């Protein structure tokens, strides 16, 4: 499914999201936005690596979730990749919070660093009531 920007909004909020590790609310729907639209269907396959980013956050196979064809890859988040293609995100916010818990916090999407860092963000949740 592909959300509706203050749709969204309100999803992660209802969802936990909002100050999560210090992240607000408008910095993951930036993260969202750009990784893949809002489209919860979205994949990648980097070719580089054999690997696969699944969902609305793009998520990678490697580390976070098992899709059982990703070499030497773990599952940090301890998900089918399958999870991460729901029009539920809840599965995917569970695991967009895994991977913010560790150092790098929301910095470890590239995506976010290249859109998101020092931008304004303000428009992702201007009017959505959050």
């Amino acid at each position: 499914k592909f959300f509706e920007r203050c749709e969204l909004a309100r999803t992660l909020k209802r969802l936990g999201m909002d100050g999560y590790r210090g992240i607000s609310l408008a910095n993951w729907m930036c993260l969202a936005k750009w990784e893949s639209g809002y489209n919860t269907r979205a994949t990648n396959y980097n070719a580089g690596d054999r690997s696969t980013d699944y969902g609305i956050f793009q998520i990678n196979s490697r580390y976070w979730c098992n899709d059982g064809k990703t070499p030497g890859a773990v599952n940090a988040c301890h998900l089918s990749c399958s999870a991460l293609l729901q029009d539920n995100i809840a599965d995917a916010v569970a695991c967009a919070k895994r991977v913010v818990r560790d150092p790098q916090g929301i910095r470890a999407w590239v995506a976010w660093r290249n859109r998101c860092q020092n931008r304004d963000v303000r428009q992702y949740v201007q009017g959505c009531g959050v």
